DNA sequence: GCTCTACGTCATCA
DNA sequence: GCTCTACGTCATCA
């Protein structure tokens, strides 16, 4: 009788984040903590944590969901992520919230003087 | 008994201008027409040219000849490609010889200013 | 006189 | 709050 990580309580998880995701997540639980189980866009992924299509294209290091792009299904195919993994790549690469922040904040001067 | 085209003499076809290039051309005929028939590197394409990866990467645009890169075996193969189908292509692009200096005059600008 | 592309950006088009 | 890539550069690393 499997649980859920989050409540202890659920044992039907939400089919994305244990197909795809291959996390043992209720969906409530997902929506009571966004800041893990969120699903983001490749362009929110590059926004908010500054990762490049190279990683975020890697089929190796993220588990992705792809649905048809909202625009346009002759569109390329939309590819969500989940905060989870992202933010954890991601806090590695620039070196925890406080080195992506750092990074922010130098992306902001670029921006201010341009 | 076929001839080259430019001397209208020889029957024996310079073996890459013929069979990967499609030029019935003798060996001799392409020492005395480089401006025609000298094989440039992908490199010496863009800095001769002003052609782009994309233009040069396109398998149905150009014919032409790979080899082991001189460097090294284990580097991405050299590729050579004959100057009368890039000229072409180019005299196309930038409008003639004289559109494709005054975009070579107008890029040394750009360097000499940077 | 060798080739690939990320780099750090972004528009545009798809 | 969609994605891919050309932008023209070029330095590295292959
Ligand atoms: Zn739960
Ligand atoms: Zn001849």
């Amino acid at each position: 009788a499997p649980k859920c990580i989050e409540c202890h309580i659920n044992i039907e998880m939400d089919p994305v984040l244990h197909d795809v995701f291959k996390l043992q997540v209720c969906k409530q639980c997902s929506k009571e903590h966004p800041e893990k189980y969120a699903l983001l866009t490749k362009t929110e992924c590059k926004e908010d944590y500054f990762l490049t299509d190279p990683e975020l294209n890697d089929e190796d290091l993220f588990h992705r969901l792809e649905k048809p792009n909202p625009h346009s299904g002759t569109f390329a195919r939309m590819q969500l992520f989940v905060r989870c993994e992202v933010e954890a790549f991601a806090f590695k690469k620039w070196g925890g919230e406080e080195g992506l922040d750092e990074e922010w904040q130098r992306r902001e001067e670029g921006k201010a003087h341009r």
